DNA sequence: ACTACGTAGT
DNA sequence: ACTACGTAGT
């Protein structure tokens, strides 16, 4: 479980499965969207987020990402998604304010996009009353660029 | 899709991955442990099964392996297995001799077994009422033997 | 749409 | 036990 940049994985390497990600240490969960650890002390924090179709993520080309929560059954019945886990893990990187790697589902089927930092996030009332988390992530600069 | 050996597969190979047997042309199926294939006619055939704890198979070190069809909510409430797909294709394989690759789960965790011909089939009353089919395997003789 | 002898992590 | 932004094939 390593945080920040790992050895030997290139902004814009691409990687057809989620395993390989896991092989290469870049993100551990075969299916989860968020990966954490445990930092000195108790807390959670990220280590990794993949956006790939799933919750209505809102990826543009710019520095700025909006990544939805986990859960609550969001992309059985519709659920309040909860502050614990992998989103409660994200929420406390904004103050630990630690590198986020951020892989990006595409149309082989992945690639890394480098390190952001989680800057903040709240919550959302969707159109069936149930709570969603939105996490704003920003790119850091210094960073090759990707083409899309 | 390949029937018998595959180029650069020995028996004994081992795979940590059901994903590396897809790749490499061993088994291609995701989850299911029938991968099978159209013939000269319309005929289904197997070409190769993975037994890997699934469905009370009978293993021992003998040239002879009893295999369970696959469904019926064997190994949701129990059923009918039924003679269709990866089932049918075995049971059609019978008649064609054709030989079937056998991949076994091991508790890094899948083995390459080597070639078998399907020698006969049978149906069984479970202990619920419902119907499933047995599949008697026979290795190929000549084959390298594998330690277990 | 739907079946599937998958997987990792907590 | 149970959650999960997986997968391939038909």
């Amino acid at each position: 479980q390593i945080i920040g940049t790992v050895p030997g994985v290139e902004v814009g390497d691409e990687f057809q499965y989620r395993m390989e990600l896991n092989l290469l240490g870049i993100h551990r969960p075969s299916q989860s969207g968020i990966d954490y650890m445990k930092d000195d002390g108790g807390e959670l924090v990220a280590t990794s987020i993949v956006s790939s179709g799933g919750y209505n993520d809102v990826l543009d080309n710019s520095d700025v990402l909006i990544y939805t929560g986990q859960g609550g059954n969001v992309g059985e019945p519709p659920k309040d998604q909860q502050l614990v886990t992998g989103n409660l893990a994200l929420k406390n990187s904004i103050n630990k304010k630690n590198p986020v790697r951020v892989i990006r589902g595409i149309k082989k089927n992945y690639v890394y996009d480098g390190l952001y930092l989680v800057e903040e996030y709240w919550e959302e009332t969707g159109s069936h009353g149930k709570l969603v988390f939105k996490f704003k992530l920003r790119r850091i600069p210094g960073q090759p660029e990707l083409p899309w």
